[PDB]
């Protein structure tokens, strides 16, 4: 009698940046009902998302191939005496994945380069689940002193494991690079130079000694600091 309708607001995401939203399951599910979260019209989520049923958190880390709008269905079903799932309600919202974070947490002055620290990892993000992508970011926090949601994680492109414009850099623990590679990066400041970069020993030393890779779960190829043209 008199069903309730819950609207969930649409969200936004950016390639290479962590995504996290709470879903109001206590409003959608009358006691006893089973919640399902999927891509609308499918049983699975999009490949970049992960649903935590006990925390009610939908989270993910999109790749360039996830650009665009994703409709997500949150549905509640009654479990019948015979084991059937009787759907009761469905609430659908969308998430638009945008292509570029412009190296900004979300800023430097216009046309002022952003100083970015990048760690190059022997990893293939397309082989990793969303949870694995997020946990790699989580594991980097000890070293970056940047929160999960302000780091960036994207694949290597054109097989380039270096940045020749970098004015500081150093080695990791890896001797071979087996996978395509991943770039895990964050902002240090605006238009910095060697003399104004913060203390980076807490990156460079564990990178070279192998303590960083032991904590991240992936081999570290190297790191570098470079000023990136603004976008």
């Amino acid at each position: 009698a008199v069903p309730t309708v819950v609207g969930i607001p649409d969200g936004t995401a950016v390639v290479g940046r962590s995504f996290r939203v709470s879903i109001p399951t206590d409003l959608i599910a009358s006691s006893g009902e089973i919640i399902k979260v999927s891509a609308a019209g499918k049983e699975a989520l999009p490949s970049w998302l992960h649903w935590n049923p006990h925390s009610h958190i939908l989270e993910g880390l999109p790749l360039d191939t996830d650009k665009g709008v994703h409709y997500i269905s949150v549905s509640a079903a009654r479990l019948g005496a015979n084991g059937s799932h009787v759907p009761q309600t469905s609430s659908v919202f969308s998430i638009e994945v945008y292509p570029e974070d412009h190296n900004e947490p979300q800023a430097c002055a216009a046309d002022e380069p952003v100083t970015v620290l990048t760690v190059i990892l022997d990893a293939d993000l397309t082989k990793m689940t969303p949870k694995q992508r997020i946990d790699l970011l989580n594991r980097m926090q000890s070293f970056s002193e940047v929160e999960l949601h302000n780091m960036k994680l994207v694949p290597v492109v054109n097989n380039r494991l270096f940045d020749m414009s970098a004015f500081m850099a150093g080695p990791g623990n890896a001797k071979k690079v087996v996978e395509n590679g991943a770039l895990l990066s964050w902002k240090l400041g605006c238009s910095l130079n060697q003399n104004s970069v913060p203390d980076i020993r807490g990156v460079e030393t564990p990178a070279r000694e192998g303590a960083m890779s032991a904590q991240l779960g992936y081999p570290v190829v190297g790191w570098h600091i470079a000023n990136k043209k603004p976008t």
